[PDB]
């Protein structure tokens, strides 16, 4: 339909305008909707966008706003003394500042519904709160409103919350808008959703991208579909991945490259109230920390993730067990029998599944999926669910049952509560993933595994070797394949680090030079280097330049195909922040070839200083652009968790980032 007051091109320079004369008289019925594109590249601290208010006296808790903060977030407020209702809705890193250069104008959607008693704020496209109260107060229905402004809230006669910004069209309606109209309202995005809320995946955040721009030219991206909030394990996590055939323009609809069902593909929305927001799917299994390589020879596309059984993850896994027994040079996976008090079984060749104490085989086997077979039949398990419907989380029984597998709760047979790895392959570049294998043990029958640094393999791009770099107590563990990621070796590197997520991504400066960048405990970024395609590593050294936080965030790195400045160029992505993750950055690197020293020489911010950049994927595309998919939030901060879509791709060019 039509709007009431329709308005634009305000300049908010610390000053509040008028437009109460115009809107006031206009408003009518309980229900309205707002519609705002704005910019805001120098906010303040805290600043309100819009406001009606009771600008008189003693009614200073009187108004509605529209407000946001220097760090991405957005809400209103609607109070009305009389009525002892104070309403505060909210959701941080809900907007954009700037990209490329230029002002981002945000297109901003609130609808406030009286017969549902429901308030909606959407922005670029994203709903970022729907808040239901038993009692609704309209935003012109707060008593003695005699004011509305652009860029301050007028209370008894002054201007708080004074912007700094632009509001180059805003629109008004005596009417709550359906949600259908609101997909109709034209955005001025410079970003993309990959994955997303309500996609196939059924997760409603997402955590931890991957990027890698196949021989063919498909891109192909993994993450963490993540059900139970954005947190890590323990909780239900499935690895996702979608391709694009177009050099980032559209992108496919996602499959599991690796997923459990002990759970159902749940989407749910966590909630984010101190007193609940540490709730914690714990008895699913799950996945967490993808990385993606290709393989030149078998053509096969790789992809390893670390693996989690039931309940578990970093801060509970079993170390001082590595979950195998190793009989006579090579490895079995150990299992234990419900009512056991030990791990009297193993996995051995083609499954069969071996009772230790006796030495004898049984009647139980395991297929490739990792699942129970009694007498070559297969066993299954019942699925469980999650709601919040009591009050708390609660996990219960489904009614559905699925195939028994050694990582679930209900299994017959369980692996080793610790964490491990695993591989996929696909052989169709991302259409379908073949079942997944553990990897075996790299240090030792009695030490947990290490971890998966998330990312990219390198594939070494004079040889067949095949590179994937881990992470455990003290060293930098690289994982090298020969031979199509069939047989692996480790090649041990220390790091003067104890309790590090020395999360490491390589990149090859010229052929069989593998330069690795890493998360450290020191607010700077690490680096070392190779010279024999990986097979022994250079000192630790660190950059100068780009800060970090102390307890650091992951960095990602490419070697870019072109000459830049007529040298080598390396490309950094990461945060560039002491204080928190924000501040993201595209750092761009020549290599002296004296020395294989690099010269850090541009930076670009890919937002704000003050807007979360936090994990982050980079990937040459098939025209020489950029392609960044990135957690734009503070993933770290108990205060933005469980949010959904701030894992955003953008399209950049070279002559963007210099
Ligand atoms: O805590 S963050 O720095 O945001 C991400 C850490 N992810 C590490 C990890 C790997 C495997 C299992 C976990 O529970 C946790």
């Amino acid at each position: 339909i039509s709007p009431i007051f329709q308005g634009g091109s305000y300049q908010l320079n610390n000053k509040s305008i008028d437009i109460s004369s115009l809107l006031l008289d206009k408003l009518s019925g309980e229900s309205q909707t707002v519609v705002m594109k704005f910019k805001a590249d120098k906010p303040n601290s805290l600043q309100a966008l819009f406001g009606l208010s009771n600008s008189k006296a003693g009614f200073k808790n009187n108004y509605f706003s529209i407000f946001m903060r220097d760090s991405g977030e957005i809400g209103v407020e609607i109070r009305d003394a009389q009525k002892g209702i104070n309403y505060l809705f909210s959701r941080p890193a809900s907007l954009w500042g700037k990209h490329k250069g230029q002002a981002v104008e945000n297109t901003l959607v609130f609808v406030s519904d009286s017969k549902d008693k429901t308030y909606t704020m959407y922005v670029n496209g994203i709903e970022v709160f729907s808040e239901t109260v038993d009692t609704f107060l309209p935003i012109s229905n707060i008593n003695g409103i005699d004011k509305a402004t652009l860029g301050a809230v007028n209370r008894e006669g002054k201007e708080h919350y004074l912007a700094k910004g632009s509001i180059d069209e805003i629109s008004l309606f005596n009417k709550a808008i359906s949600d259908q109209e609101v997909s109709t309202i034209p955005l001025s995005n410079p970003f993309q959703l990959i994955f997303q809320s309500g996609d196939s995946t059924q997760a409603n955040y997402f955590r931890i991208p991957t990027l890698y721009t196949l021989s063919s030219g498909r891109v192909l991206s993994s993450i963490d579909a993540r059900y139970g909030g954005t947190h890590d394990s323990k909780s239900k996590i499935n690895i996702a991945t979608s391709y694009s055939d177009d050099n980032g323009k559209t992108w496919s609809e996602p499959i599991f490259a690796m997923k459990f069902n002990d759970y159902e593909e749940q989407l749910v929305y966590w909630p984010r109230d101190n007193k609940l927001k540490n709730s914690q799917i714990s008895g699913s299994a799950s996945f967490i920390d993808s990385s993606i390589v290709e393989d030149k020879k078998s053509g096969k596309t790789i992809l390893l993730a670390d693996v989690m059984p039931a309940g578990i993850g970093n801060n509970n896994a079993n170390k001082a067990d590595s979950g195998f027994k190793e009989i006579n040079g090579h490895y079995y996976l150990k299992l234990k029998k419900n009512g056991d008090n030990d791990f009297r079984y193993t996995v051995r060749e083609n499954g069969v599944v071996y009772n230790e104490t006796t030495n004898k085989p049984t009647n139980y086997t395991i297929n490739d999926k990792y699942e129970v077979l009694e007498g070559g039949k297969s066993l299954t398990v019942e699925q469980y669910s999650v709601d919040f419907d009591s009050g708390s989380l609660r996990e219960r029984h489904n009614g559905k049952q699925v195939p028994m597998n050694v990582f679930y709760k209900d299994s017959l047979f369980k692996v080793t509560p610790t964490n491990y790895i695993a591989m996929t392959t696909s052989q169709n570049r991302g259409e379908s993933w073949e079942q997944f294998k553990l990897l075996p043990p790299f240090l030792g029958e009695k030490h947990n595994g290490t971890y998966l640094c998330p990312g990219q393999g390198l594939a070494l791009k004079s040889s067949n070797r095949l590179i994937f770099a881990t992470y455990t107590s003290g060293e930098l563990t690289y994982l090298i394949s020969d031979d199509s990621g069939q047989t692996w070796k480790k090649s041990s590197a220390s790091i003067p680090f104890k309790n590090a997520t020395a999360e490491a991504q390589m990149v090859e400066l010229r052929d069989g030079v593998i330069r690795t960048f890493f998360r450290t405990t020191t607010g700077k970024i690490a680096y070392m280097t190779s010279r024999d395609s990986g097979e022994t590593w250079s000192k630790v050294s660190y950059i100068d330049g780009i800060q970090q936080t102390s307890y650091g965030t992951q960095v990602s790195a490419i070697k870019y195909s072109q000459l830049i400045d007529g040298k080598e160029a390396v490309i950094l992505s990461t945060p560039n922040s002491r204080s928190g993750r924000k501040g993201g950055q595209l750092v761009v690197g020549l290599v002296n070839k004296e020395d294989d020293s690099i010269d850090w020489k541009y930076h670009y911010d890919i937002d704000l200083p003050s807007y979360g950049y936090a994990y982050s994927a980079i990937t040459e595309l098939p025209n020489h652009h950029i392609g960044v998919l990135f957690e734009k939030y503070d993933s770290w901060s108990r205060n933005e968790l469980h949010l959904s879509n701030v894992v955003q791709y953008i399209d950049l060019e070279i002559n963007d980032l210099t």
